[PDB]
């Protein structure tokens, strides 16, 4: 439901994975006080609504933009860093 593996071993994200559910996943101590979901922790770190293929690395990740539409982001590509 919320990510999808990738044989490069990066993952596709959805936007709207809770952050406690991605920290379980994942192994990160994003917090989930401060953040509900990823697309909002990674919105946050950009400050503005990102296009496709804007970069942000936050913990030990990066995180691509896949799709993002006029009010959103949507889908994120999660590398290990």
């Amino acid at each position: 439901s919320y990510i999808k593996p990738l044989p490069s071993g990066d993952f596709i994200v959805k936007a709207l994975t809770p952050v406690d559910a991605f920290n379980d996943f994942f192994g990160s101590e994003f917090s989930d006080e401060e953040f509900d979901t990823v697309g909002g922790l990674v919105m946050s770190a950009f400050g503005h609504l990102p296009k496709r293929n804007e970069v942000v690395e936050l913990g030990e990740f990066r995180f691509r933009v896949l799709n993002a539409d006029s009010r959103r982001v949507h889908l994120l590509r999660l590398s290990p860093l």
